[PDB]
This record gives structure tokens, C-alpha cells and sequence, in this order.
């Protein structure tokens, strides 16, 4: 039930560097995940992992996934909506299996392995979801000194388009992506065979997902 724009890793760019993932053609179809990784796949993505078979991810891409949403994980977990918010983007971008209908593989370069691995790639991305994501992270004030955490995860941006560009624009030794990933918010109506990313999005005044009023101006009384 799985179709991908990826699957594994196929080498590092150069020495020092991480692992970068291979592209697969649409009609491939990943395995069934392991035990082992749909136990750390419910860890990391949440409960709504549990029932999920067939994915677009090893379970060395959850492992790298683990290892840098928790890095990220402080400067936002104060604020439950822009967390579960957080998550969810690079959850679905690694590891779901519709990952090759909204992933679109732009680039490729030669690993050390003599294999393509990804060098840049476009995601198509639905703008209220954005919108709505930006929305729930940007008032999050750092609790070190008075600063804003957009300051870090999104580079002070003032925009979603901004912050996500700050997520996807190739950062490594950084904390950032290792490839360049391009959001794209153009995605024509009339191609079917692409879809943009979208799913459940949380705002920071959402009752389930409440954030303080110091990190969130609608959870303030009015
Ligand atoms: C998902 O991701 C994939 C992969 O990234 C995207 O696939 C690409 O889609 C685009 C269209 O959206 C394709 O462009 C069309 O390509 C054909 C074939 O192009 C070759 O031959 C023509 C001659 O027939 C050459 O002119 C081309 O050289 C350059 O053309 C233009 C002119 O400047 C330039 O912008 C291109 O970047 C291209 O540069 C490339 O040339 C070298 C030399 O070979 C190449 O090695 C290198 O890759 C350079 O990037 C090219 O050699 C072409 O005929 C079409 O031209 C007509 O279309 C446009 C409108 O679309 C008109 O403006 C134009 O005047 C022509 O009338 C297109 O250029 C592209 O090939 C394709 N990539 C593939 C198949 O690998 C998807 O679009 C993405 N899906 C999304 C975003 O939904
Ligand atoms: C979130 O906030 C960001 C930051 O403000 C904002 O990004 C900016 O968006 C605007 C509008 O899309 C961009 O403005 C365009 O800029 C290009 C060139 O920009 C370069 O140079 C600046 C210099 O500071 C750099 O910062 C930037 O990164 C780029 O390197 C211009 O060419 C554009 O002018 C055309 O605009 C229209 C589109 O074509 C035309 O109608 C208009 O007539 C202009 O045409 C001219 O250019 C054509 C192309 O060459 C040419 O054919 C024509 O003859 C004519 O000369 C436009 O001004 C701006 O660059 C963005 N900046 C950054 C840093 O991203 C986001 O839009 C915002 N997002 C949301 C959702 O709110
Ligand atoms: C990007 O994300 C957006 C937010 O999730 C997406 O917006 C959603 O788009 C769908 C499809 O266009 C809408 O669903 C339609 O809603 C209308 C209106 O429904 C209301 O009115 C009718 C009576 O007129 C009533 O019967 C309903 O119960 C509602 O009260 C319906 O008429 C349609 O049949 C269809 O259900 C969503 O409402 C809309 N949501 C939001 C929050 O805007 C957008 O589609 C996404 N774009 C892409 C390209 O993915
Ligand atoms: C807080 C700052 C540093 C911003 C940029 C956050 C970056 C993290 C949370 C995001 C940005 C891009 C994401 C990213 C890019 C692409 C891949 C390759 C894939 O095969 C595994 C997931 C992985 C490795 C993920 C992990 C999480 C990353 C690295
Ligand atoms: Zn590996
Ligand atoms: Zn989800
Ligand atoms: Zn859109
Ligand atoms: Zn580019
Ligand atoms: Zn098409």
C-alpha cells in the first residue's frame, strides 16, 4: 500500500559526512517494516504509527530522524501544538507511505558507494497547512533569556514560507538537512499523480495541545 520517492541510504557524499538516501522508481514498493523498527517508529512519530505496515523508511532513516527531532525537541516542547506540529512534517516526509506522491526527487549526485543518492528534492506543500504550522511555533519564547525559538528553528523567519524554507535549506554539521529540500506551495490542480502534503494541524490555543499564553497570544485570556 506503499509508494515512495526513496527508500534507504546508498552511501555517504563525502568522508565525515552522514548517509544520504537512494531514489526508487514510483513503482517500488517497500518491504514490510521490521518489529524492531515499527517499535521506534511508534517512539518517535507517535500512537498513530501503530498500525502501520508497509513504510517508506529503514530503520536507519528513523534512527537519523530520532536523532534529529531531538536536538530540535527543546526549543519547541514547551509548546505541545508546535511540537505534535513538528513531528508530523518530518514523519510523514521520511517515513509515510504515500512519501512518493508528494516528494519529488529534483537531483542526484554519486556517493562514495558509486550510487545515486539524493541531492536535492521538491516537496509540494499545501499552504494552510503552512500557514496554520508557522502559526503555532512563531510566539514560542525560549525560556533562556527572552528570545524567540523561531530564532533558531526558522532563523527568525516571519513568514511559513520563510520558515519553511529555513527547515529545507541544506544544513549539515548545522543540525539541518543534509540535501537541499525545496517546499513548493505551486502544485497545479490538474496533475493527479502528485498530491500535496497535508494532514491534522494543531494551533497553539488547541485545547488538546494548549501552550502557555507566554508562548501563544491566543491561549491568553482576550
Ligand atoms: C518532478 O521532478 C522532475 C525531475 O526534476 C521534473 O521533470 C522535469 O520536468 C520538466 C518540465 O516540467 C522537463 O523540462 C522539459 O524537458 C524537455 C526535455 O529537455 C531537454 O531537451 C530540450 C530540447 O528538447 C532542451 O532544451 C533541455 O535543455 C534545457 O531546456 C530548458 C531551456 O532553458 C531549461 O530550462 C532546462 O533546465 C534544460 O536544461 C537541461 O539541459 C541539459 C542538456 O541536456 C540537461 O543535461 C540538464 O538536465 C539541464 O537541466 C533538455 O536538454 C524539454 O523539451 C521541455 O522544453 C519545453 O518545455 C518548457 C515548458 O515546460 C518550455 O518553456 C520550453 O521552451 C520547451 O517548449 C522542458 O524543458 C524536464 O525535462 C524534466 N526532467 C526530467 C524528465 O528529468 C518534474 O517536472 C517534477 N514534477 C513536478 C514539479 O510536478
Ligand atoms: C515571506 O517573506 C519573504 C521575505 O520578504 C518573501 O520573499 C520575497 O518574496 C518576493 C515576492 O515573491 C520576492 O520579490 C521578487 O524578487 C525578485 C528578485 O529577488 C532577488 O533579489 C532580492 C534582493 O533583495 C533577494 O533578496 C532575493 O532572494 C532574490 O535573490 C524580483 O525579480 C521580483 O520582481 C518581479 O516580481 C513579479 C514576479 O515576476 C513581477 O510581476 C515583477 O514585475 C518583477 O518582475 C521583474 O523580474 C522579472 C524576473 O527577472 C523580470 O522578467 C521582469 O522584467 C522584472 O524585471 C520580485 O520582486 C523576494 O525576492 C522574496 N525575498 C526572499 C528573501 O525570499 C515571501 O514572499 C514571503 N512569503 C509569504 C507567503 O508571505
Ligand atoms: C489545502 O488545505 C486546505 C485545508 O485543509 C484544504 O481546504 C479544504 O478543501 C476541501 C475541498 O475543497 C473542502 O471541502 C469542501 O467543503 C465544501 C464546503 O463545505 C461546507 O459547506 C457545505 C455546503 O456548502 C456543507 O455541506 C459542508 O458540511 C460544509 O459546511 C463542500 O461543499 C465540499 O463538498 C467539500 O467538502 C474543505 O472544507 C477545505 N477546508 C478548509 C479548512 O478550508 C484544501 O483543499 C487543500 N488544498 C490542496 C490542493 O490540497
Ligand atoms: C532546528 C533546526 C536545526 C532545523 C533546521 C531542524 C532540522 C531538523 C529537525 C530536520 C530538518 C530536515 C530533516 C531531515 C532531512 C532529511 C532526512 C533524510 C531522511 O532519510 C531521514 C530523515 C532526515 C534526516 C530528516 C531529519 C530531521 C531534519 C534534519
Ligand atoms: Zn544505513
Ligand atoms: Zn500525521
Ligand atoms: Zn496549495
Ligand atoms: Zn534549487
Ligand atoms: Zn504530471
Amino acid at each position: 500500500t506503499a509508494t515512495c520517492a526513496m527508500y534507504g541510504n546508498c552511501g555517504k557524499k563525502s568522508v565525515f559526512g552522514n548517509e544520504l538516501p537512494c531514489p526508487v522508481p514510483r513503482s517500488f514498493e517497500p518491504p514490510v517494516l521490521s518489529d524492531e523498527t515499527s517499535k521506534l517508529l511508534v517512539e518517535v512519530c507517535g500512537e498513530e504509527w501503530k498500525e502501520v505496515r508497509y513504510a517508506c523508511c529503514t530503520k536507519d532513516q528513523v534512527v537519523a530522524l530520532r536523532d534529529n527531532l531531538q536536538k530540535a525537541q527543546p526549543l519547541i516542547s514547551s509548546c505541545p501544538a508546535c511540537l505534535k506540529n513538528f513531528n508530523n512534517l518530518f514523519c510523514h516526509f521520511t517515513c509515510a507511505a504515500d512519501q512518493g506522491r508528494f516528494v519529488n526527487i529534483t537531483k542526484v549526485e554519486k556517493s562514495k558507494e558509486d550510487k545515486d543518492i539524493v541531492a536535492e528534492l521538491d516537496v509540494f506543500m499545501n499552504s494552510s497547512w503552512a500557514s496554520e504550522f508557522y502559526d503555532s511555533c512563531k510566539n514560542i519564547k525560549f525560556s533562556a533569556t527572552n528570545g524567540y525559538a523561531m530564532d533558531l528553528i526558522g532563523g527568525g523567519a516571519k513568514n511559513y514560507s520563510q520558515f519553511l524554507k529555513f527547515l529545507g535549506d541544506a544544513k549539515p554539521m548545522l543540525g539541518g538537512s543534509p540535501f537541499q529540500i525545496n517546499y513548493k506551495y505551486d502544485l497545479a490542480n490538474e496533475e493527479k499523480e502528485w498530491q500535496e502534503f497535508n494532514d491534522e494541524v494543531y494551533a497553539c490555543d488547541d485545547a488538546q495541545y494548549k501552550c502557555a499564553c507566554s508562548d501563544c497570544q491566543e491561549s491568553c485570556p482576550h
